[PDB]
């Protein structure tokens, strides 16, 4: 809870935008899903422009998930925390080279090729520190195991 605080506190620094004041909501998420929440902040603000988009200002999508909306910013947050813990983190996509080969291919879109760089740099520039793949998280395989890890 004070390293709750502490991680949410280094989010809302950094978080501009629409993604302003969120940072209890990716700490409550990256909790209950067993995944990095610094990571989870990092991949959000580099596919939103840190919250500039019209996609996550429109449709409350705050990870570039293609034609998705959702009907609040906490449930948008949370279904892209929900998406990179079950399908890719605790699937075993640790690095930031195994998440970005499923999460944005490199030849499908030239954005691509910014994906590892952009997240790389949001991590450090939120923690201090270079991302490790041992921090990535255990993840869960269902939102049911969330869901029991927040009760």
């Amino acid at each position: 809870s004070k390293e709750d605080n502490d991680m949410i506190n280094k989010l809302n620094k950094v978080f501009k935008n629409k993604l302003s004041n969120t940072g209890n909501i990716f700490v409550k998420y990256s909790n209950a899903y067993k995944v990095n929440a610094a990571l989870m902040a990092a991949i959000s603000i580099h596919e939103t422009g840190n919250g500039s988009s019209s996609l996550c200002k429109n449709k409350n999508n705050f990870f570039g998930m293609k034609g998705m909306s959702f009907g609040s910013v906490d449930e948008g947050i949370k279904r892209g925390i929900s998406n990179l813990s079950r399908n890719y983190i605790h699937t075993g996509r640790k690095t930031l080279e195994s998440i970005r080969d499923k999460y944005a291919p490199l030849y499908d879109s030239p954005l691509n090729k910014d994906w590892v760089p952009g997240v790389g740099k949001f991590y450090k520039q939120i923690t201090g520190n270079a991302y490790s793949s041992n921090s990535a998280g255990t993840g869960v395989g269902s939102n049911e195991e969330a869901e029991k890890n927040l009760k």
